């Protein structure tokens, strides 16, 4: 009846001595040096998993206030153990996966009859086993915060909002071990008008139905422990296959901006969130997020920034990278789930890196503008207004070059404060576009009825190199 603690039971997968092992949130916490990372295949439950132990950390250590107690702690090698203990032993009933009157991100008295299959607590990209109790908990973060609105039809609820995090990309600065991790996304934080959801008291059906229940998105760690929707998991007996299932606390609009996601400028100066697009690379929105563009920085960038700074000059120097997680999405439907991984350079957020970064994307920005352009001459030489289409979409050109830069971005990324860095990118610029064009002669280069295109291609290709 009362079952599965979070706190205790094995459910959060870890790398350990090269081995991936489940711990439970106290020992993922207390001993998170000892864990390379929080190991899994989906991005939505790095992200979730990491956001929920954050939950925990700012509420039992209420901070840290400045970032001189990350310092601290970063060199200890270990956060304050007491106030966990204390803090877990004091919220530990509210972390039962199964529980008579307050199951963990649950609503206990929704009603068991007539339930889904948990397979909808996963996102479908574009018969039913048993969950054991661990994938079931990390389905069940994993749809609070990524739940996309859409069709609901119950209980009241014609249609229901997205989960806080259902459109966003990530920023997930990342360290060697877990602590380190943990650490450089734990930004300066004070307790007041905030608390996560196992803080205040459990979610009833009553207060869920036609919506009557509607919260303002602010506070950080409610944000990070969103209850998106009502669900209620229904145990097997040594698992899960069905939930019961409704709304649904409604988000209000708020000022509070979460943590992990950055903002940009549109054509028309409105901000909207960075967020991850099927086919276009997402470092390209990398000096729009910049102030300086009118963008917006995530406070975890921010802060694990400045963090390896403050280490480089205690001579600490730390392997850092930076992990972006979240979904490609369409309305209601989730298209991808993508991973990405990118250096975390020491002066990224100085003004020389800014102006190196500002230039470098727009050099490659207008390259790729030159050869768009030139993709649709080709095509219109060879040739009704979808028979283009198919065309220049075929050609490789765009593609290609695109997807040489994202191979060389990297290199560049990790130099954007030196001064030499631009002339790298020139270079892999020049390379991409050579590449690429290559590849579209070769495709051009095998019907009479593409000759004509390639020639004038190949003398308008050369005027674009030459403005390199």
């Amino acid at each position: 009846l009362e079952k599965f603690n979070l706190i205790d039971e094995p459910w959060i997968p870890v790398l350990k001595g090269g081995r991936v092992v489940e711990v439970g949130i106290g020992e993922a916490l207390l001993r998170a040096h000892e864990f390379a990372r929080i190991e899994t295949p989906s991005p939505l439950e790095e992200a979730v998993l990491h956001r929920l132990l954050l939950a925990v950390l700012h509420r039992a250590l209420s901070g840290p206030r400045c970032p001189e107690d990350v310092l601290d702690w970063w060199r200890k090698g270990g956060f304050p153990q007491d106030p966990i203990r204390d803090y877990l032993n004091r919220f530990r009933d509210r972390f039962f996966l199964f529980h008579p009157e307050a199951p963990f991100l649950q609503v206990a008295d929704l009603p068991e009859e007539n339930p889904l299959p948990w397979s909808k607590l996963l996102p479908e990209l574009a018969n039913l086993p048993k969950a054991t109790y661990a994938q079931a908990a990390r389905a069940l973060l994993v749809h609070q915060a990524f739940a996309p609105g859409g069709l609901l039809r119950r209980y009241g609820v014609g249609s229901a909002k997205d989960a806080p995090v259902a459109r966003p990309a990530l920023f997930l600065p990342t360290g060697q071990n877990l602590l380190e991790t943990l650490l450089l996304n734990l930004v300066p934080y004070t307790p007041e008008d905030d608390a996560p959801i196992w803080e205040v008291p459990p979610l009833r059906l009553g207060d869920l139905e036609g919506a009557r229940t509607k919260w303002p998105l602010t506070g950080r760690t409610r944000v990070y422990t969103w209850p998106a929707r009502g669900v209620r998991l229904l145990d097997e007996g040594d698992g899960v296959r069905f939930m019961g299932y409704g709304p649904g606390v409604e988000p209000l609009e708020a000022t509070h901006r979460d943590p992990m996601v950055a903002q940009r400028l549109d054509a028309k100066g409105n901000l909207l969130v960075l967020r991850l697009s099927e086919e276009r690379s997402f470092w390209r929105d990398f000096s729009a997020m910049l102030p300086r563009q009118g963008g917006k920085v995530a406070a975890t960038l921010e802060h694990a920034e400045n963090l390896q700074g403050e280490l480089e000059d205690e001579g600490l120097e730390g392997r850092i990278t930076l992990r972006v997680l979240g979904q490609v999405s369409d309305q209601a439907k989730v298209l991808d789930i993508r991973r990405e991984v990118y250096p975390l350079p020491s002066g990224l957020l100085t003004p020389k890196a800014e102006e190196n970064l500002e230039k470098a994307l727009k050099m490659a920005e207008e390259l790729g503008q030159g050869l768009k352009h030139l993709a649709q001459e080709v095509a219109k030489a060879v040739v009704y207004l979808e028979e283009l289409t198919k065309l220049a979409n075929s050609l490789p050109l765009e593609r290609l070059y695109w997807h040489a830069l994202d191979g060389a971005f990297p290199r560049f990324f990790a130099r954007v404060e030196e001064e030499a860095s631009l002339d790298l990118w020139r270079e892999a610029l020049r390379g991409a576009a050579l590449e690429a064009w290559k590849a579209t002669r070769r495709f051009l280069g095998t019907g009479a009825r593409h000759l004509k295109a390639l020639a004038q291609g190949e003398q308008e290709f050369g005027r674009l190199l030459g403005e390199l």
